């Protein structure tokens, strides 16, 4: 048993309460989208696979949760991690913006090694909070949590 | 304060104790070497980048301990992990392998994300320790613990 010795990070910093890191993917329909052309809405960052049971689980009350606001006041960036962008989705009526992130770049940066992983990024751009896991989006806790950031 | 959820990891596994990733890379001559190749002898897989203090400050201890056991018997496999290779390391007259991973790919499959991190590998692929940070790689307590490998 070798004893450690001094190390420094290499990886790039994703912190609450700062700022969020910046990203530009591109859509189902190759147009890119970006988080910063959000500010002034609350995003939902929100890292997911298809064949993660929770994922899939959680889907429908985040649905629920972005219908139930005012057109375009949430926004979800629902970033699949899949080296294919599973055809399926392609043609949900959900309210989220589907992107792809093949490089797995954008994930890396936002130390998404677990999923669903969601970062809630308010109107200014700070991540407000991580939750990982599935959660239920439209329990009252949680659209209490969001109007309280407006 | 939002409750998380139940998470899948999204991450493959590195295990002490276990067979350690495959991985193929190119050398400096544009030559692939592999960690496979390497079976019957112990490998350093050692990640490492040139900004770091601690990833220099190791190796003038690492070129001892490999010149020190009978030719090839320990191989050091240090893989530089920035975009570009540092040009000047082309000709550092050590007895590492030096390897690159511009996808980043190994480097995340192997979880090493503090710098320097080395896994010993033993004779039959086993990760036998994980050493985060540098250390003082021709220390008798070392060098007594690869030799208890052959």
């Amino acid at each position: 048993s070798l004893a450690p010795g001094k190390a420094e990070s290499d990886a790039p910093l994703v912190r609450t309460g700062a700022l969020a890191p910046n990203f530009k993917l591109p859509t189902l329909s190759g147009e890119n989208k970006s988080l910063a052309q959000y500010r002034g809405k609350i995003v939902l960052v929100n890292f997911w696979a298809s064949w993660c049971p929770y994922c899939r689980d959680e889907m429908p009350s985040m649905d629920r949760l972005v219908k139930s606001f005012p057109k375009g006041d949430l926004v979800v960036l629902a970033v699949n991690v899949e080296k294919r962008f599973p055809e399926k989705y392609r043609r949900a009526p959900v309210s989220f913006n589907f992107l792809s992130d093949a490089t797995g770049q954008v994930q890396q940066r936002y130390g998404a090694n677990r999923l669903p992983d969601t970062f809630i990024v308010d109107r200014k751009g700070i991540i407000r909070q991580r939750v990982t896991g599935g959660i239920e989006w439209d329990a009252p806790k949680v659209v209490s949590y969001l109007k309280s950031l407006e």
